[PDB]
């Protein structure tokens, strides 16, 4: 189905571990891929990450949002990678040049391995122009 191929490709394994959930979207909040549980989203947090990709640093003061839990920001990379920590878990977000990749996390998944995941996605999709 494309659901496991989505599934297959997104919460791929990592040192024993796995994403929670994941997608990528379009920079205009379209839905390219997301796995089976990926959180119901609004189009202004699409809005907002995308402005922090634009103006690195305009989210934290608020903290990021995605499908209405909040996050606190964490250092990312500038205009290219959104980081974010709520307790033992986090998401982290890569922007391609179309669309982004998420990647949410909980224990005991490290942060290190849902960046890594998110990360190489990127990069991938990247490659290919997207």
């Amino acid at each position: 189905s494309w659901q496991t191929y989505v599934d297959d490709h997104l919460l791929c394994e990592i040192e024993g571990n796995h994403l929670s959930s994941a997608a990528i979207l379009g920079q205009d909040g379209s839905v390219w891929a997301q796995s089976s549980n990926f959180p119901q989203f609004k189009p202004e947090e699409i809005t907002a990450i995308m402005n922090d990709f634009a103006e690195p640093g305009s989210l934290a003061p608020t903290g990021l949002y995605l499908g209405g839990t909040k996050y606190m920001v964490i250092q990312g990379e500038p205009g290219t990678v959104i980081r974010g920590k709520k307790g033992p878990g986090g998401v982290t977000i890569k922007k391609t040049n179309q669309a982004l990749i998420i990647g949410i996390y909980d224990e005991p998944m490290t942060p290190g391995q849902c960046n890594m995941i998110v990360e190489k996605l990127g990069d991938y999709l990247i490659d290919t122009g997207l």
